[PDB]
């Protein structure tokens, strides 16, 4: 139940002491939320962060001691218009943004809001990583993220979750960011997910998930039948199927018994959403009513590490999330100096 | 979980023995599906219905012997063409769709189709109720069922299933027919679920089930927001609520925690999904990896009795769905002793 | 005359090659105006009939309507015919990924219409004529589902009205409702080439309720279905946008648009949409006095045609003597 | 030729009743060569008296090429020079001044002889005008609905005629709407019957389709409900759709097939889904059938004025002018009541 | 002349009322300009000013500026003020169905554009004035979320064009891309009632491109828009569609279209689209030798203005004048 | 200023051609504003005249006018020219394919505004001014179906406001209903090549109601339609999408937005729409103190200027100067 998340800090521990033992730095806008600090207090004693706490400093180091949470008092914490860079990060989200009309009015207006100040931050390598969100909805808390760090080359912001059972982890995409995503869409949603799970040495096999099996008929058959094609048109190395139902994608006797003619066997281990509402609902419904782990959401896709919280998260999740970000910020850290 | 089935069962036996111990005359479309003649061999032996098999006689005793299955060598065998009932069956589907392109000769060859055949039995009282769908998807099972039999008045055709878990169980819906149901057809699906939980005995709290909570945004989000609305004028002492997430509907902290204004308190126990990609992955999704069990699809919304499996059921699926469309009909069999 | 000489073809074609006659399944085995006609094409040597359905009930039939030469034509019930189950998987195999499995597969091809399909797919039988007791959609899906249409073919229906010195051919009569212009230059070139084969110059018009207006909609879409087609036969005489009566008159081409590239009157008419297809022939054929065959399916892998449900039985007659002409065709071609 | 020759004396029979006048009919296009030579039959049968439009130097220079002496004295009318010119100029600005026409507009467009003949007939100058023998229908069609317009409820629709052995056949609306609604077919079939109830005939309705009573999304539903909202208006009548052409015309399909139609007996009125079908199809049946096909007429306007199609022969112009001279004595009746 | 009487009106207003000023907002306490302009504005008891920001980056931005009325004048930092908390509880009361749960209450709060929409919505200030240095998407949202319209109103910005013996009112300049026919009514209704506020008779030229043609697009809705209008105001004159040289000219309109119920000349223009309706009053304000005053936010609850970022040190002064007009207005309204 | 060195370029056009002056026809033969501006502009040597119409009744309204250097202007009536059949052949070549067979190219060639410009097309006359009397869309549909486009090129109104230091450029006043980024970029090619044949040095601005934002829609389209104007004239300064006020006044754009490529401001003005254009040049041109010239229309292949309905008799004389100047420019191209 445990198993792959120690196995994850175990890494962060492996890639702190190939670097001097030095910890991601991961900035928090929400430097009063309750949650998040409950969780800090965890992630310290752990060695999996450094954590960079955003406000008043009056007013965290106040609510720190109403929570009474001792080993948060060195941590430092930063009010982002009284911070010694917050004039360059004023320019520098102007002159990312002015015919975004972003002028100077605007982007000084923008940088004292805490979230607006951590993507600065990290983009501007003041930071490793970020994580927000527990606070306000999600919309509110990635577009300062999406609007200043960006997506890389090709790449679509995505939220992805792994649902850790018993055999195996599955992951489930795009449960955040996109409404409705095209064909082409979902197709780089699935390259994105198979990276992730290749770096956890694990063969991805991806399903493009619909109400129907191979049935190809216009609209969500037809777009997942072409996602699956795109994609393995792009990673012909990778078992890549649609459309197909979601029993149909995780039970592979299901799978051999009704469509052998498939390409996808042994079970598919990401599975790729045609809309919102589905993704979204499935890893919750999952979440609350299963018997397994649900890790995430974690935003994929975008230049540098941040990632967003479900504001319906428990303390327990934002330790979660706050380990796999460490391994994110430590990975593109490492990415950075080659 | 085999609590909830076996009170189905007795309810079975004691409708049974009220009724100078008749059983409900089921009839299967399907009379060489493998599944389907597993599940009879049960469901006899646990007298649960006196089932009725179309196909060619001998291939269907041919398969049932090949097979080494019990108790079934009484069992009618009808096969559409020769049955006495036929050529009334033929004037009575013209009579009914003459102007939705049915002919004589359209009727003729349909009604030679055992699905056609079936529906139209139960249509004409020549049958209780009806269970297809093992072998073919679930459109080409459904339409007959909707074109012969068709909505009662106001109705919406709706499949639910039912997540049974430790202490409650949840209904889904709509898990099968509208791709993408309007903020007026939500609320008759969420009816027709809230009926179908009071005839459990269980008061039914409502949830509209969005990718949001309480933005009412364009969309999605609003469709389920006036969803709810339109359900609450509708059934005023209930607690029904949206737009809401899946974690927000079930959880009854995080609603009082996050959204202590919300109508619904203690938890939801009858989730309206916002469009089929939704609701159809999110119970099969449940079913594989979650730990409960799931029963259903279950049609409501229709005039008679009559359900369409899941093509990709278990033989077990099969025993658990035909307990419930026996008591259906029982129930809709004692309504029209009025 | 037209149909008399295509019965003396098909005599010619069997003489040449063989010996046997096309062997034509009708899935509506008990349909009496199919029956009806069948008396007269065994008398004449058009096709060997097969007959689907169950063979006392096709028996019973065949003796209340008292027709003496059917006393020993083929029939076939198709769930027990010998290759049934090879159907299936063929039907599956063709059309797992468009929602056929195994289950679908077998429902299916129990129904005569897919079972004549696929006979006539597998070589079985060299061709169908299906339709006389069903609408025209119903019967023509099974064919394009399990035939389906060759290489950059469209699959549309063509009618021939016969006039004296004349015949003019219609279409598409059946299948596109509203095809684009691209489709509908298609469609003159498919309907061309069928007027080649019986030795006629094709002049193809692409019919409006306008002259060389070239306005938007129906007039831009037939002005441009003209040029495609142009560019594909350079060598054909193909106009439009133009009105019917413009068409087929050659004086009033000649007295008020003599620009145009037609010149002696078309023979071809391509329709914009299917109203004025549907609705064209089945007028002149009722009120006009000029006899109308067909409609005859084109665009198609094999040799399959749907009647209109309002045909009479002399109308049977006709169109089962070009499809056993098709057959024989499509069957030679498939040697070399 | 029956049916025009019952025509024919019904306008000598109604000139009887007013004095042996003829219907004033203005033909704007005065140097047409089908119009003058069909006039040379329609003057000689006393059918009206027609009206020229022209300069009357190069109309009288045509009739002399052409050989056609009992036209020497009609009445020729120049546009620009008639003394109501100006007034009718002030006509056409009072009708559409929030239509775009100011009196610059107006005078350029009344010097114009198809709206100078649209409107001699709005302002009771003629009693009726026959058109389009040399212009797109369109062109010619579009003065006369600006400035005479629809009547109310009425919709601008062409009908036809096809003049079978025993019976004729009515076809609308061949000619004004591109893709009328079902409420617009509803329309057409009512304008249709109540011309065919003129000729002392039952009208039986077909909404015509590329189905039989299918009512699928499309031209289908569209035709069954346009017979649904018109027999709702007419409940005496039997109209029925969707249908095809076959099944609407020929009574032995129509009960073989589908004897739960409410249309028994054939149509004699089939109302088109769309301009494409209803253009092709006279044309059509005009050029290869063998009956006399008559028409278009149009209907739903509040003064006697037709639009020939361009492609007509003489003998066709002398038919369309024929029931036109009808139609204009009928609503100089309808004037006086 | 129209500015005097405005500043004497509130003069007036001022007295026979305790000799108070008029508490006005503004959220961007450094703003260079707005600074400036209240300068002249403390000077001739206009308003009493509240600064929001950072009180001591304020008042050394005053130092920089060499202003010395303005060292008394009152600075709120949002966070820090006695009633933020209760400020965010009541944006949460207001908005929890659309979005906004404590969290994001919170958050807005903290910003100064919505902690003034919100002084203003609480009666802790009479009024507020933005938008000096931001766009105007960004200061108007605020304000529409907090304060809202009022019962059958429309969000709309209102400009003055100060001609020698007349002036123009033009709408809606800001806030709708592409009203509707009956948004454009109600537009042109709500600029009516402030002429009237001024002693004038309002007469209403909807706007096109057109000239009473009535054509489908532009010229249809402008001509729906003032047929709407007259149902609803039928006591005033209020005409279109029509250009704007018609509009404005009553020798054109008399000469060309004497038929047009508009006499004497407009000086309401209501315009189709925001793209004519920004670019118009900013073209007039450079090139013309016209003052412009405004825009002024109509259609809300509440008295709070959003500047043209563009604006002069003139028109902030001009701006808070009316603004100063409003708010008293609304206070006495809200005194039954 | 503007306007008297304009004429005295038309002097100088016509002594270095022989003296001779530009044929101008004015299909409006008796509208009173044309004949009294002929008067000034016959008594300037601008152009020599040409009046369509009955001869008798032009020089009818001539006299009662009492307008004598009109006595021996040429008075053509249409239907009596000797090319008038010649003309009727040209316009159905043109059209056939377009709905314009003999019967529609003798009714429109009786037109005055089909004639004058048939005339101009077939070099009968050198350039033709209409519109007076009629609508814009009337008046400009026969210049386009007979004269057209050249190549690439868009029928665009240009508008001048000739200021006290400078003028400014507006288009499209009269055309485009809503011009795409593509369709905006060639219009401000259009109207920076007449700025250079005045000598001056355009700088371009694609206006919107927005100051670089790029958000969907106008502000998209206007960014995009500066890019590609940049990327065809890589040589000019051109941006946006800019607010009206941003684009013409230097100091705002130097204060605001120093990062645009505009310096020194706009003196041409691209509109995103119709409304935007054709009622920002109408304002001005009756409250702002400044004359406003045109329209003129560009794009087109040979002379031929539509005046605004609404024009004074003085606007009429500024409006034949300009064409003159146009028509004399374009008969020298035609000499290569």
């Amino acid at each position: 139940s445990k198993v792959f998340i120690r196995s994850a800090i175990n890494r962060v521990h492996q890639n702190s002491a190939a670097n001097g033992g030095e910890l991601p730095r991961i900035v928090f806008p929400e430097g009063t939320s309750t949650k998040v600090l409950k969780a800090l207090a965890t992630l310290v004693e752990e060695k999996i962060c450094q954590p960079i706490l955003l406000g008043y400093p009056e007013r965290v180091k106040e609510k720190i001691k109403a929570l009474d949470i001792p080993l948060l008092n060195d941590v430092s914490i930063v009010h982002p218009s009284s911070h010694p860079k917050y004039f360059s990060f004023v320019e520098k989200l102007y002159s990312l943004r002015q015919r975004k009309g972003i002028n100077l009015g605007e982007a000084e207006r923008l940088m004292a809001d805490p979230n607006y100040f951590a993507a600065m931050m990290v983009n501007q390598g003041e930071a490793d990583g970020m994580v927000s969100g527990s606070s306000i909805n999600y919309a509110d808390a990635v577009r300062p993220i999406l609007q200043t760090i960006g997506v890389y080359k090709e790449g679509i912001p995505a939220g992805l979750n792994f649902v850790l059972l018993e055999d195996k982890f599955l992951v489930l995409a795009d449960t955040t960011v996109n409404l409705n995503p095209t064909a082409e869409q979902c197709a780089q949603i699935a390259l994105q997910a198979a990276k992730i799970v290749e770096y956890f040495g694990i063969e991805p096999r991806v399903a493009m998930l619909s109400y129907s099996n191979f049935s190809g008929a216009e609209g969500t058959p037809r777009k997942m039948k072409k996602a699956a094609e795109i994609a393995r048109s792009l990673r012909p190395d990778l078992m890549i199927e649609g459309d197909m139902q979601a029993d149909t994608a995780v039970n592979p006797e299901i799978m051999e018994r009704l469509f052998p003619f498939s390409g996808l066997k042994g079970g598919a281990n990401v599975l790729v959403f045609p809309n919102l509402e589905s993704s979204n609902i499935a890893y919750k419904l999952i979440q609350q009513i299963g018997k397994a782990e649900v890790i995430g959401p974690f935003l994929t896709g975008v230049r540098r590490s941040a990632n967003v919280l479900q504001r319906t998260t428990t303390v327990d999740g934002i330790v979660n999330s706050v380990v796999f970000t460490a391994l994110e910020a430590q990975y593109i850290k490492e990415v950075l100096k080659s």
